[PDB]
């Protein structure tokens, strides 16, 4: 929605998702925010569409 305009969805190629606490693994659908923080799409996309801010650093993606 608004999410895709301001962030970078892509396939991942040791980093941890801070939402689910699991390691980011090869081929997983992940998303980078303008602040450079990285999350699984599953974990972040619904929350982010509503908050429009990075869970970690609180910076608005817009
Ligand atoms: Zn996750
Ligand atoms: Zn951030």
């Amino acid at each position: 929605n608004t999410i895709e305009r301001f962030t970078f969805p892509h396939k991942y190629k040791d980093e941890k998702c801070t939402i689910c606490l699991s390691m980011l693994e090869d081929g997983e659908d992940v998303r980078r925010l303008p602040c450079m923080h990285l999350f699984h799409q599953l974990c972040v996309d619904q929350w982010l569409a509503m908050s429009k801010k990075c869970p970690i650093c609180r910076v608005d993606i817009e």
